[PDB]
């Protein structure tokens, strides 16, 4: 009949396409390589039959074959052009089908000769999807052939839009092929890019806390012992030292050290930091001088807060402003201009040097705003509760401590030394003062459900494997993740049952959550890897360590996010939930 060139590069040499061509007595060429002009292969050739071919026809024999280069594109052209497209079809959820269209100048682009629709079922395998597809497209072909020969089609052109991808496009889902519809799509819905129309944070948090100062300012703000301070109080005497900081050279991005023990001068401390404009660095005076020396010289801090009991501890390494000398407040009880951006440093905290010399994380403004905007309505905080202040002031522990119930007109509670780890002591102090709302290590959680308790209306805890779930209390208990890079925590879970392995919950907002292999490539629900953290939690990184920065906060090769790796193993849960495994190695 005609010799007709069939070429393909994934596609078998037994096709039902080829044996039916074949049948009607054609030569059938099978090619499976790039070709020039001079091929003898497109010779006496009276069609040309593409198939998931790999390459691109030169313009030279695209010319010569007008209208008699006929490809096999399993998608619904234009939607799914390119490489991929069955994949792409269920990823992008884009309408399905199966085209057999002429060859242009372009991708995919030329005129259609016939189309129908296909359907994938929700359990049907990717594999399943990519081989229904091609069954349905070679199906049509034989069909449609005798009418395509005699040029009795009418070819219309592609309808308007559609999408297109090319060979690499797939490298980041590579390990995705073996799942099912339903189990890709909620793959998506867990690690898919943020939707459209977000904006970027806007706001410093002392610009929020002034804000919510106006709106509760006689509310008690925090409490230590016998005194207390209201919003108002606390927002005043904030702003006096702070105005003798930035007096004193503080500019947006610098350094303040802070040593002073749990009282409401730190309270006062911190805040006026933040408002002079500066990041607040906090130097527990308990720990061993050799780790304060050096805290003080890595970091850039030309000034020290602290009291004259701890002054000494510094053994001059910076200029000194004595919290309880009136000459370090000023008259000045207004607040400060503003010269500060959501992107500026608003603390420094070290993590604990078990591997190797300890390392400054930095934080920005926009890191800490975006936790406590969402812990607010997460937790419903309001006026009435009130929080302790449990954990050091150098662990990131304590910006949840303070910072979160602040925004919300809540009121702070200093714990003492007293009451630090007697928790039997501190469970009475909340039972006393009506204690709603706190943040408790693993450790000292699980110890405080024995606990008996009618103040708490809820308390969060994570740092460590949360084991024990049975507590005397009516409060709801939270499990939470995360680490001091990434912002104090990324995930929260409301514990309603026991668990084996108990879930660290959802990320917050303005977080993502991606489980990787060691390629860093997706990993389908319920596989494990290493857990990826992204988005509006991520701090600066460390400080001056670039090296060791770039080594945790990376660059992904495909997606071209930006993420930090936790070294952690997890695995999402069908629900949703993710469920933490341990260190890597
Ligand atoms: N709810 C949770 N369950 C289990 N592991 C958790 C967890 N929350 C955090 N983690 C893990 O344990 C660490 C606790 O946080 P960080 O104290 O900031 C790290 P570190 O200071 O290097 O060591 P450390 O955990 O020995 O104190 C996190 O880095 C994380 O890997
Ligand atoms: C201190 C709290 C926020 C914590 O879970 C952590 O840092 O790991």
């Amino acid at each position: 009949m005609g010799r007709i060139l069939f070429l393909t590069t994934f596609m078998s040499k037994g096709n039902k396409v080829v044996r039916y061509l074949e049948s009607l007595h054609h030569e059938v060429v099978i090619c499976q390589e790039k070709v020039h002009a001079q091929s003898a292969n497109l010779q006496e050739i009276d069609w040309i039959v593409s198939y998931a071919y790999g390459y691109i026809l030169d313009k030279e024999i695209v010319s010569r074959f007008r209208g008699r280069i006929i490809n096999l594109h399993p998608s619904l052209l234009p939607w799914n052009k390119g490489r991929d497209p069955v994949f792409w079809s269920v990823w992008d959820e884009t309408p399905k089908g199966v085209t057999i269209h002429l060859i242009d100048e372009h991708v995919d682009t030329g005129d259609i000769l016939v189309q129908e629709e296909i359907a994938f079922a929700d359990e049907d395998t990717l594999l399943d999807c990519y081989n229904k597809a091609n069954q349905a497209i070679e199906e049509l072909f034989i069909r449609e052939w005798e009418n395509i020969v005699h040029g009795r089609i009418a070819p219309y052109r592609q309808t308007a839009g559609g999408t297109l991808h090319f060979k690499a496009d797939r490298d980041f889902y590579k390990n995705l092929n073996m799942t099912t519809v339903r189990e890709l799509l909620a793959l998506k819905r867990l690690c898919a890019e943020p939707k459209r129309g977000e904006k970027p944070i806007d706001k410093t948090f002392h610009q929020l806390f002034e804000q919510q100062v106006e709106m509760t300012p006689d509310h008690v703000a925090v409490v230590d012992r016998g005194q207390s301070l209201t919003y108002k109080q606390l927002n005043e005497r904030a702003n006096q030292l702070a105005h003798h900081l930035r007096g004193k050279g503080v500019k947006p991005d610098d350094q303040v050290a802070i040593m002073l023990d749990k009282s409401l001068d730190m309270i006062v401390s911190i805040l006026a930091v933040m408002k002079a404009g500066g990041a607040y660095v906090p130097i527990d005076p308990d720990y061993p001088g050799e780790r304060i020396a050096y805290m003080l010289a890595d970091s850039s801090a030309a000034i020290l807060l602290t009291n004259a009991l701890h002054e000494e501890k510094a053994n001059g390494a910076c200029d000194i402003i004595d919290v309880h000398d009136p000459d370090s407040y000023s008259e000045n009880t207004n607040n400060l201009p503003h010269v500060n951006r959501p992107d500026d440093l608003v603390y420094v905290m070290y993590t604990s040097g078990s591997t190797g010399l300890a390392k400054g994380v930095m934080i920005e403004h926009h890191n800490l705003v975006n936790f406590c905007e969402w812990y607010r309505p997460y937790f419903g905080v309001t006026p009435a509760d009130k929080a302790l202040v449990y954990s050091s002031f150098s662990f990131d522990g304590s910006a949840l401590d303070i910072f979160t119930h602040l925004l919300a007109g809540a009121a702070l509670h200093i714990v003492p030394s007293e009451r630090k780890y007697d928790l039997d002591a501190l469970n009475d102090y909340c039972n006393q003062e009506g204690i709603t709302i706190s943040y408790l290590p693993t450790g000292a959680a699980e110890q405080f459900m024995q606990m008996d308790n009618q103040s708490f209306r809820v308390v969060i805890t994570g740092g460590d494997v949360l084991k024990k779930i049975e507590r005397n209390g009516t409060y709801k208990l939270y499990n939470g993740y995360g680490m001091t890079e990434c912002t104090i925590m990324v995930t929260m879970f409301e514990v309603d049952k026991p668990y084996a392995n108990i879930p660290i919950g959802k990320p917050i907002d303005r977080t993502r959550i991606l489980i990787l292999d060691e390629a860093l490539a997706l990993q389908p629900i319920g596989v494990a890897g290493e857990l990826f953290i992204v988005g509006e939690g991520l701090g600066r990184g460390y400080l001056n360590r670039p090296e060791l920065t770039a080594e945790k906060f990376i660059v992904h090769p495909q997606t071209g996010e930006r993420m930090y790796r936790t070294g952690d193993r997890a695995r999402f849960l069908p629900d949703g939930n993710i469920e933490f495994l341990g260190r890597l190695d």
